[PDB]
């Protein structure tokens, strides 16, 4: 069984790899279709179709009784998007970020900071409620300002490309998981806390994947909304329907690192940008935190 196990594996990450190309130039060309900015399509389409993952394991997780898992994968996804993935993403593509955008950032700090604090006692079902709604109006304030529209062929690819590619990450991350858990299994190496906060990072490989796509092709834009909007998506979606099913416990430190991080994301697009020694630090960050978060 470990057989199929490294043929899922590579197939998954071979799907990952150009699915998430794909879905990049499917979502980019959508986006130039509709007549909105990068930024938009990666904070609505591109930022919820990665974060399906994360919505079906906090839903799945707090239904069978385990909200921890079910927070814990929602806040952790956030740190780890600012961290690893928006940081190699800087690196690669640094990113100076507009006035229409600093604005949208702006709004998610406060987000972040609102969740935070009626986070403290935990979350509660009408904590979820709050969150979904807030990230309904998200939603639909960044597409009324970063959309232009003034207006079957080329949208048809354009769609078929980006459906396609979705399907390609989410299924190359499924195959990753599933591919990893039965080389682990046949040589009998399975932990589950490793078994957890690897579920808990592929999770978030269709994030990673398509922002760094989206960073090769020098679209800063689509990234800092893929990074963004996901975090919402974590915890407006994720952690709201998780708060449905379940009373989530307070995850304190996490969220006191997100913010952080979240006002480090803030403070670097107001006055600075999102370049190498930017995305340097968020790495760091990412790499404490890994070593002294559990
Ligand atoms: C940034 C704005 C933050 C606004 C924070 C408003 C918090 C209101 C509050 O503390 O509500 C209690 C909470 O519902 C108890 O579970
Ligand atoms: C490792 C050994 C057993 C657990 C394997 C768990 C494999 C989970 C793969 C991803 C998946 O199928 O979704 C997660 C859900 O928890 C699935 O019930
Ligand atoms: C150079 C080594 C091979 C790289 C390409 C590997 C492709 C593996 C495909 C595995 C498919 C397994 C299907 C199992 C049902
Ligand atoms: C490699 C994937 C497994 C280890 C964790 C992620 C490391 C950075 C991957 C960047 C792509
Ligand atoms: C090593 C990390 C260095 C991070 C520097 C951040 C600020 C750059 C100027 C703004
Ligand atoms: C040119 C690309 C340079 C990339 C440098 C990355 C430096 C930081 C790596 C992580 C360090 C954690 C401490
Ligand atoms: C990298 C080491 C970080 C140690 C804790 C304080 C971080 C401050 C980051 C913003 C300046
Ligand atoms: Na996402
Ligand atoms: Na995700
Ligand atoms: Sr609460």
């Amino acid at each position: 069984m470990v057989i199929l196990g490294v043929g899922y594996f590579l197939l998954g990450l071979i799907l990952l790899y150009y699915g998430s190309d794909w879905f990049v130039l499917g979502s980019e060309r959508i986006a130039r279709h509709f007549n909105v900015s990068n930024f938009v399509i990666g904070a609505t389409v591109m930022a919820i179709g990665t974060s399906l993952p994360e919505i079906l394991t906090s839903a799945y997780a707090s239904y069978m009784h385990a909200p921890g898992i079910s927070i814990g994968n929602a806040i952790g996804s956030c740190i780890c998007n600012i961290g690893l993935v928006l940081g190699l993403s800087a690196i690669i593509s640094p990113i100076i970020v507009d006035k229409n955008l600093q604005k949208n950032i702006l709004v998610y700090l406060l987000f972040v900071i609102f969740a935070a604090v009626i986070g403290i006692d935990g979350f509660s079902w009408i904590d979820g409620v709050v969150l979904l709604i807030l990230f309904i109006i998200y939603l639909r304030w960044t597409v009324k300002n970063g959309s232009a529209e003034i207006e079957n062929p080329s949208v048809v690819f354009s769609l078929v490309l980006l459906i396609i590619g979705l399907i390609g990450v989410l299924v190359g991350a499924e195959l990753f998981v599933d591919g990893a858990k039965k080389i682990a299994l046949a040589l009998d190496i399975s932990d589950k806390v490793i078994g957890f906060t690897l579920v808990a990072f592929g999770t978030s490989l269709p994030e990673l994947m398509v922002s760094l796509a989206a960073a090769k092709r020098n679209l800063g834009g689509m990234v800092l909304g893929n990074v963004i909007g996901s975090n919402i998506a974590d915890i407006g979606g994720a952690l709201a329907v998780g708060s449905l099913f379940m009373h989530l416990p307070a995850e304190n430190v996490q969220m006191a690192v997100l913010v952080i991080m979240s006002l480090l994301l803030y403070l670097f697009a107001k006055y600075s940008k999102i370049g190498r020694w930017q995305g340097i630090l968020f790495l760091a960050l990412y790499i404490i935190a890994i070593a002294s978060l559990r």
